[PDB]
């Protein structure tokens, strides 16, 4: 995959792209042109002083047959100068940043890459606005059956946050390949639930409760799909999300 | 493809600041997951834990709707917990211990026509990944046991090692099967030595050679396995192919 | 995707594979034993001090029906005792570091349901090699028209400051309605247009070729860009914003 593929390489470009060393200028210029052309790292280079928490890629473009931009952002801390130093012993200010930077990539015919131009400043991401959807459905009326659905999805989650598999198993429909959080939670309570009948004997319980880990609470929030056999209420599916659900 | 792709970058990028929480000023992780989220999912996933990220790493893809997607993330993370014995201790006075813990968070995604994304939803603690299950098989074929021969071949393939350790493509190229693509490993290791070999014979001339062997990197020996196809040129054995594994082997 | 979750895998076991403490060698089959059997756990420890900067996986393979092999660059720090320790107690070593680039190949196995382990011990393989380009110059008329280039010129300008350091709204006015081009997010000091050179594609439709640099904390760094920039009127909008200078396609 050319995209999968180019996303780590401009991660990798990025990581040196950001990594600037005041005390030896010519040390980017070494680790750069492991991605491109001497003349192109000498373009790139400049007298910051920073360094490198992560790099992602985020974004990609097919350009031509045989180029990709693929976008990155990169938090980053850059040092500055502290004021009134108006090299070798100055002191600095911690800035942290996040960058967003556009890597144009050449690829050959066996998918060697290279960076083909300057990087450049571009978009962060933009956050998508939803309209939440509470669930449209029929509440499940019978008090007797919503307290036995509520006692069993409590059981329920006690095991998958505090229990192994086969204690797990037996909450579950046959098949239903639900693993557990890896024992590694301790289950405080559902703290909001609401049931609703989808047919004769299947209903969705949506739920909200919290769990602890190291001490502070965590809050979650599942919907389930609860399937009536005999006297029992079994667990067939487990899935994050309140509202805006699809069942199908 | 390029959904999950992008879906994993994103998760990845939200889990990081989803793990980087600083109980002394609780805004500030408001500030950085209101870029993922509405402020008010935002406020739901704050909490008073103090903790600071190693990794994030995505690992599993579920798409949930035409336009939702769930994606599982392992954040290896340092969780700072209060000493023991400081219950009346002031917050802004605490001692910490450090603990570190791999999470596995579930994180629900939408996007728009633009692919533009969202959290959508409380992310959940989820199941970590599952090994699969393996168990060696030996390669089946005929042994070659002929003791000059056997020389021969391990004298050639511990040649070869030598040259794809610690030499120039030029100079690996020597030992190779004409337009065999097989470069070298950088120069950047000491060959050691040849552990373990067993030879196969699979054709006139042509022999595998399963190998173990060892190397050292910055004083330390480190164990590699391969297994190579050879073709017999008189004397001497080119390398047609080089792969890692010394069972379970497939030659198709 | 098999190869996008391989990658992930191959990812993590890598950064546990480089993470070693000698005084703590049972921590590293602890660990590794996640992804693999004891036994090869053990077989893959040694006595190296390192840890971890980034990894990164690079390369795929399909082996067979449930193999693949995924080669990660993990960069590292290895630690290395100081001169005249040699009898030296581990829990007094004195170590140098060395900032080291390792090329991993990771043989995955993967099952029916698409769980992962690494079936066989990790082998150090070749790095990835650059891809090499020959640089081509444009290859359209230029426009030389003084008036005409001046005025492409300067509202070229007046968008790089808006991209650069102004919002949405400011940016709209210098767009062709509907262009997708999204600012910079106002974290830059744009100085000048260094380079300008602008071709015309059609009656009313230029191309501007641009080097420019621009401020961030104190430094300036260059950029490269080609625009499509289209005349409505007395003014010229902009309608596309790329990277490069060269090797420029317009399709």
């Amino acid at each position: 995959s050319l995209e999968t593929q180019a996303f780590s390489f401009a991660e990798e470009f990025a990581w040196d792209y950001f990594s600037r060393y005041p005390s030896d200028t010519q040390d980017f210029v070494r680790r750069i042109t492991k991605y491109t052309t001497e003349q192109l790292a000498n373009e790139m280079n400049n007298g910051t002083y920073s360094d490198v928490i992560y790099t992602s890629a985020f974004y990609f473009e097919k350009y031509s047959e045989n180029q990709v931009n693929v976008s990155v952002k990169a938090r980053v801390r850059v040092y500055t100068p502290k004021a009134g130093q108006e090299q070798d012993q100055l002191q600095y200010d911690t800035n942290l940043v996040d960058y967003y930077l556009e890597v144009p990539i050449v690829f050959d015919k066996d998918m060697n890459m290279a960076v083909d131009a300057l990087p450049v400043m571009t978009a962060p991401p933009e956050k998508a606005y939803f309209k939440n959807k509470e669930f449209s459905g029929t509440s499940e009326n019978d008090a007797d059956k919503t307290k036995k659905i509520t006692d069993s999805v409590s059981q329920f989650f006690k095991a998958y946050y505090e229990q192994n598999q086969t204690q797990i198993d037996y909450f579950l429909v046959d098949g239903a390949d639900i693993k557990g959080a890896g024992q590694k939670f301790s289950f405080n309570k559902i703290d909001r639930i609401n049931i609703y009948k989808l047919s004769d004997k299947e209903f969705l319980a949506i739920v909200d409760l919290n769990v602890d880990s190291f001490g502070n609470a965590i809050k979650q929030g599942f919907n389930l799909t609860v399937v009536q056999e005999g006297d029992k209420f079994l667990v067939k599916t487990l899935e994050p999300r309140t509202s805006n659900i699809d069942l199908n």
